[PDB]
């Protein structure tokens, strides 16, 4: 069915985002004389946070390229894939328990256990999809004699687990720079030496980046609430009998609500008018979509920054804005592939929205490149100058690109 | 355009979620000597969570509403829309405002700032479409001459947030007891003494019941993945220089995680293929599911006791059951309304899959029923055995039913 699906976007985009929740709080304050310290801690969550994604977006595009052959399900295969998100579920946490203790072979053999939790998730659906073959995709078996395809389809769905199995007991008493065979699980997918490995649906690739997208946008008011409303007892405390000095002192977090939302909304706004008009994705459009939400869902820490000399961390926050949109612009870079099968006909080169789609993609890139050139000048505050003009144009941007075209 | 309502939906399920977060890390061991106070803070934290879930729900269904009648939507309205959704996100933190500090005058001022902010955003949406009437739905004005409907939509956006000033400036300088003016918010939507007022699509109610269910899934691994993981100091504390000690420390959790994802997912399974045969879904069907949807939004909190006598607290977490699962089951009784109109042929009474729904959906408060008259006996620690007996069932419920139906 396709609307199981739409839960499985939604949870493994809930299950992608995990790792950015310790991102966010992680004490920037530099008051403590431990900054170097600090900034290994932010290097290394900020690194956790960008593989853990990866391999949950690896996860999500496998299980969908499997539902893909199997679109038609019962209830059967509701719950064995509710099975398979408890698995996607656990695999950033055995992810993390790696990362904070590398040398412990435990890591290891709890990650690969996961691994190869999944690929027999996967192999049992497989199964029931076999021993009853009335719910395939409608070309594999309802139309094509070559029950073959099912050993293609088990090792394409085992082959990781079996891979990470062998590097687990490698592990338990050998080298433990054995990582590259856990390597595999993406490296093989990802040559093609040797119909499974089509290009993710627009639907179900759109319905994750609207997921990560929303959770983004909403961790830093999820941050606001939990904490950062003022106490009965701090009334009391600071000497201060009103609301208007805790709500003023807690103001600066709210800037910064303010500014993390809009960006994440527009950055939102401008992913969704791209994916309006593409018919057709490919395995490149995808790869650059994962990266963009990967380098998108950092904006959160960016702003929690920029709001707190401070030119540094505004560079922080605009090279982050850059590199989150830049990877979506290389998404609309990519159509000279094809325009035919990538873009609908409207927006082709020289298209009826043709400038229109170009402009309204790169304006986040050229506005993260004129805060780059603005560092030079002194009077470098301008990334909110820039937010502001950045979410006032959109609004009269249509009128702005009618003017370019009318000369 | 459908597709952006799936990011509004997604966005304000989360908005209506974020109350759960100080519930489910609230220090439920009561070594604290402050137990009576620590019992009001529960009762305060899940009071404000179900209202704000309420609200956030009432803020969804008007947005809906509102995107039904001009579901052609330009990018402008994307803008406009996404403001709305700056100001939806911004109503629970006023909301706990309020709740922390009643006395204050000022909570009432922001909560209504807020609802003025989302009503002018509505306002805005609205005098847009009029002043270009060419995306608005199909039978308003591209097939209705009344033109005069603008001024019912007007005044079904608008009487909100003019009753929500009017009591904000009498709580200004009169009685604090001035709180139903703002009840009227929801009160006079919900009476019809005077095609607006038309339920809620099929589509857009499961896609909040399938966000809100993803999230109270996932919650409880982001609680894992936040802290429980063990520290490379901690190693070295407790005088366990192992893993295994600490990952077997940390075990409580996971089974609380395991037994949580388990039950809501099934839950959420049930639900969903309840809403599979629902073509038509009615106004006491959207109340029923906002009313499902908040009572099992407490799962996270219900089973993270119970994994911590504690027969009250399993008495809990089945009370929490019985509740999450009696307003499903509510859906399926309001069937005696019409069977034509809301359930597909195929489900309607005496239908093929007709006890096969009954029972599906009946099991969940038929095992709390069960858990209800074993408290009577002393090893009434049937709620693991209950856990694996509801997550076994429906694997082989299927094979039950023929059973049950062939006699």
């Amino acid at each position: 069915s396709q609307r199981m699906l739409s839960f499985s976007d939604a949870l493994l985009s809930i299950i992608a985002t995990v790792m950015i929740l310790p991102v966010t709080h992680t004490e920037i304050s530099p008051e403590q004389q431990f900054d170097r310290s600090v900034q290994r801690l932010l290097a290394t969550r900020i690194a956790v946070y960008l593989m853990t994604f990866l391999i949950v977006t690896v996860a999500w595009a496998a299980h969908t390229r499997l539902f893909q052959v199997v679109g038609k399900t019962d209830d059967t295969l509701a719950l064995l894939n509710l099975a398979c998100m408890m698995t996607i579920t656990f695999l950033p946490y055995t992810f993390s328990l790696m990362v904070t203790f590398p040398d412990v072979p435990l890591g290891i053999f709890l990650f690969c256990v996961c691994v190869i939790a999944i690929g027999v998730v996967q192999a049992l659906i497989v199964g029931y999809a076999f021993h009853f073959p009335h719910l395939l995709s409608p070309q594999i078996q309802r139309s094509a004699h070559r029950a073959l395809y099912r050993r293609h389809v088990l090792g394409i769905v085992l082959q990781g687990p079996a891979l990470c199995f062998a590097a687990a007991i490698f592990s338990l008493f050998f080298v433990p720079l054995s990582y590259l065979l856990m390597v595999t699980v993406i490296l093989l997918p990802y040559v093609s030496k040797v119909d499974l490995h089509e290009p993710l649906s627009k639907e179900r690739v759109e319905a994750f980046s609207d997921g990560v997208y929303a959770i983004v946008a909403t961790l830093l008011i999820l941050d606001i609430c939990e904490d950062n409303v003022p106490d009965p007892k701090d009334v009391k405390e600071r000497f201060s009998g009103s609301l208007v000095a805790a709500l003023s002192a807690t103001g600066p977090r709210f800037l910064a609500y303010f500014g993390s939302f809009a960006t994440v909304g527009l950055l939102w706004f401008a992913h969704h008018s791209l994916f309006l008009h593409v018919r057709k994705a490919t395995r490149a459009m995808g790869l650059l979509n994962t990266l963009s939400l990967a380098f998108v869902g950092g904006l959160p820490l960016a702003y929690q920054q920029t709001s707190a000399d401070e030119l540094e961390r505004v560079r922080v926050s605009c090279t982050i804005i850059f590199l989150a949109s830049i990877f979506q612009l290389a998404m609309w870079t990519t159509a000279l592939l094809h325009q035919a099968e990538t873009l609908q006909p409207s927006v082709w080169f020289g298209g009826r929205e043709h400038v229109l789609m170009f402009a309204k993609l790169a304006l986040y890139p050229c506005a993260s490149l004129l805060a780059f050139a603005s560092t030079c000048l002194l009077s470098r505050f301008s990334v909110g100058i820039f937010h502001l003009m950045q979410i006032a144009v959109p609004c009269a941007f249509l009128l702005l690109r009618l003017l370019v075209g009318l000369a």
